[PDB]
């Protein structure tokens, strides 16, 4: 069959804010596919705790494409509306004009990506997993779909 994720969301209008169905315990998935528009700054995928604006929702897992420069990705964590210490990946896959997959896989102590069929980084749990129940998609980019494997 051709359904080999749940949940599945297709072509959502960004900025997208959705409440992740079920909880992110260890070896959940979450898969996005989509493509960077040739103008791209930055886009950011953010694994929230709700979607509040004020306070603004906390951002558990921030994970920043950035396309200035030679490129770059960025993680970070958000607690009471403050960012906390950068994570800067500089081995980065992602292109203008040029469509991605991103896997995220959350592990008990930190979330693995990889992007394209390729590990790209880890990032360290600052904020428990069970805290995440949005997901949250901004800026530069165009989603094609977003599903997900619960474990
Ligand atoms: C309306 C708007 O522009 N919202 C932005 C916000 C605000 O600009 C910002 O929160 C106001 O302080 O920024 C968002 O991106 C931030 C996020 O990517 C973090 C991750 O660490 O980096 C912030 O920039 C850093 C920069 O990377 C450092 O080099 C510098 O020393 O500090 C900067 C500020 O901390 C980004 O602004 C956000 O999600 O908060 C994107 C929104 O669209
Ligand atoms: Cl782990």
């Amino acid at each position: 069959s051709l359904n080999n994720l749940q949940n599945i969301i297709y072509n959502p209008v960004i900025p997208f804010v959705g409440t992740i169905p079920d909880q992110l315990d260890p070896g959940t998935l979450i898969v996005i596919r989509g493509h960077v528009p040739s103008d791209a700054d930055r886009f950011q995928v953010d694994l929230q705790n709700g979607s509040s604006v004020k306070p603004r929702a906390d951002v558990a897992f921030h994970f920043n494409p950035r396309f200035k420069r030679a490129g770059c990705i960025v993680c970070n964590t958000l607690i009471n509306e403050k960012w906390g210490r950068e994570e800067i990946t500089y081995d980065t896959p992602f292109k203008r004009e040029k469509s991605f997959e991103i896997v995220i896989m959350v592990l008990k102590d930190k979330f693995q990506v990889a992007v394209n069929g390729k590990h790209t980084l880890l990032y360290g749990h600052r904020i428990g997993p069970e805290k995440i129940d949005t997901l949250g998609i901004y800026g530069k980019v165009n989603i094609h779909s977003i599903g997900f494997s619960f474990s």
